């Protein structure tokens, strides 16, 4: 599951994914995170 810190970061993440970039690279690129669960925390609400 991916969780993002802000709207901007999520929008950025989704563009990063368009060419097929791994989620892990898009995460460090944007400040989004990958978690094994499905429940994003309050400070990664977007």
């Amino acid at each position: 599951t991916t969780c993002c810190p802000s709207i901007v970061a999520r929008s950025n993440f989704n563009v990063c994914r368009l060419p097929g970039t791994s989620e892990a690279i898009c995460a460090t690129y944007t400040g989004c995170i990958i978690i094994p669960g499905a429940t994003c925390p309050g400070d990664y609400a977007n």
